[PDB]
């Protein structure tokens, strides 16, 4: 259960280990991973012109909080067989931090 976290260390984890294949803000270019604006509260594979997997769509699972802690301890587990080719963010105060700046810069 995540509660709350620091976006300025949150920023400084996604800046090292998310921002070589993402990109947040609005109208951020599609890099080797999809935009991830509006992700909060918005389907898994709903954002347009990016294809994804099967698997990521099959999911078909609304991003919230306690669903993308699940999913950044290991990607390849929650969801089988997904080209996020990412280990895992296993320190849950590194998750916790991530997604308090995700919940703000996705917006
Ligand atoms: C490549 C080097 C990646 C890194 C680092 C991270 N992600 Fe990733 N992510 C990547 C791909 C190729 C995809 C597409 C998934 C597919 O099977 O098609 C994604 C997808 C996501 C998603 C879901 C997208 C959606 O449902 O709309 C999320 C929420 C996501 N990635 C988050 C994320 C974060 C928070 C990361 C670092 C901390 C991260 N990704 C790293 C490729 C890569």
């Amino acid at each position: 259960e995540f509660k709350a976290g620091s976006a300025k260390k949150g920023a400084t984890l996604f800046k090292t280990r998310c921002l070589q294949c993402h990109t947040v803000e609005k109208g951020g270019p599609h890099k080797v991973g999809p935009n991830l604006h509006g992700i909060f509260g918005r389907h898994s594979g709903q954002a347009e012109g990016y294809s994804y997997t099967d698997a990521n769509i099959k999911k078909n699972v609304l991003w919230d909080e306690n669903n993308m802690s699940e999913y950044l301890t290991n990607p390849k587990k929650y969801i089988p067989g997904t080209k996020m080719a990412f280990g895992g963010l296993k320190k849950e105060k590194d998750r916790n931090d991530l997604i308090t700046y995700l919940k703000k810069a996705t917006e």
